[PDB]
């Protein structure tokens, strides 16, 4: 699993035309204001400890940015080893679950197998931009 | 090197504190419409093959996206094999000129070695974003 956290003040998104032959998550969009937006791209591999591992993390982090808010986002294009798309978006769903058993703030899962337009106000402070690996 | 290629409706940063103790570039603030932001890693190893092998593409993508600006976006979160900062800054400025000599329109690079916001306000067609690796 690659992660990439990124410290908004804003972050929006909007799903356009579909990237998979049949999206598993309905099209939409959402915007938000100050959170942690995790671009996600899942591994081939990952499994129930890599989630776990990603999850504690995530919180943890959110918890030192003192955020109340994180944004799970799908993306194919933080590294090359990615999962296959049905594993990915099992993954993921893991992910939100096991999230929402450590971190006490709002989790949203933005929807996965689309094109997504999206602008983020990212922060400029040191923590703003961190990546992260995890495997098991 | 690594690379993440967003086509922006529009683009724009900020320098905010210094990550290095003395940062090769200025302090400074830039904004943007249509462009492509490339943001850039660069990695050990890279040489004057590999910036040559970026250049082109970089031009080429850009020549398909019909956009006549590009953004050198340094960043050090897109892989875990990273050059060093003397040599990463040296990589980006040839990147710069070897860029200028294949595409046509307006070049920018961002400056190295600040902490940076930005805001992107990334198109959600099916090239708005791709990642890249070169090597030598
Ligand atoms: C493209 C860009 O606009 C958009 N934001 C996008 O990335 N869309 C992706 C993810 O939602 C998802 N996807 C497929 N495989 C993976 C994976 N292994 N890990 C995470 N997501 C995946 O399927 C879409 C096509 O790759
Ligand atoms: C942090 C985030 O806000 C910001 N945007 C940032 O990434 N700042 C980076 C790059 O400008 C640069 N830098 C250092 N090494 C590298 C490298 N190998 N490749 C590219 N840039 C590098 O040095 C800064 C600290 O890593
Ligand atoms: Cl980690
Ligand atoms: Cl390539
Ligand atoms: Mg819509
Ligand atoms: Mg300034």
């Amino acid at each position: 699993m690659r992660l990439l956290y990124l410290h908004a003040d804003r972050f929006e998104y909007k799903t356009v035309k579909p990237a998979l032959k049949n999206p598993p998550d309905p099209p939409g969009e959402a915007s938000f204001g100050e959170a942690l937006v995790v671009f996600t791209t899942v591994e081939d591999g990952d499994g129930p400890q890599t989630v776990m591992y990603a999850a504690s993390d995530i919180a943890s982090h959110s918890s030192r940015l003192k955020v109340t808010t994180v944004i799970l986002y799908p993306y194919a294009h933080l590294s090359s080893r990615l999962a296959k798309p049905m594993a990915a978006h099992k993954r993921l769903i893991e992910l939100e679950g096991a999230l929402r058993t450590k971190f006490p703030g709002h989790v949203h899962r933005a929807p996965f197998g689309w094109y997504k337009s999206f602008s983020i106000a990212c922060k400029g402070h040191p923590l703003a931009a961190l990546s992260r690996s995890f495997t098991e």
